[PDB]
């Protein structure tokens, strides 16, 4: 499933993700937008063999469980397909468990390149939350 910006910044904030160890919605809305362009069925391939999932591109070598990342974690206890349903339930609540492990949102890549220090409120600005 594609999500439409507000449509997701809703999903998000009724999953209890708006400020979240004190993220706001936007920074959240930000990183899903530029690690998997809002798509639920987004998957990305790591040098190391492992591959990331999910509107939140959550990453096989310690998150989740996907049959062939030889010696890795399943921190979340979960297939990495869960990560993958239009229902994102498992992808909010493992992003939970990575967001709280120590450094914070830079876990993602993409949120420290292109949102950490920007005006991630305009990434909710006109929808009705
Ligand atoms: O969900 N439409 O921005
Ligand atoms: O992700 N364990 O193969």
């Amino acid at each position: 499933k594609v999500f439409g910006r507000c449509e997701l910044a809703a999903a998000m904030k009724r999953h209890g993700l708006d400020n979240y160890r004190g993220y706001s919605l936007g920074n959240w809305v930000c990183a899903a937008k530029f690690e998997s362009n809002f798509n639920t069925q987004a998957t990305n391939r790591n040098t190391d063999g492992s591959t990331d999932y999910g509107i939140l591109q959550i990453n096989s070598r310690w998150w989740c469980n996907d049959g062939r990342t030889p010696g890795s974690r399943n921190l979340c206890n979960i297939p990495c397909s869960a990560l993958l349903s239009s229902d994102i339930t498992a992808s909010v609540n493992c992003a939970k468990k990575i967001v709280s492990d120590g450094n914070g949102m830079n876990a993602w890549v993409a949120w420290r390149n292109r949102c950490k220090g920007t005006d991630v409120q305009a990434w909710i600005r006109g929808c009705r939350l």
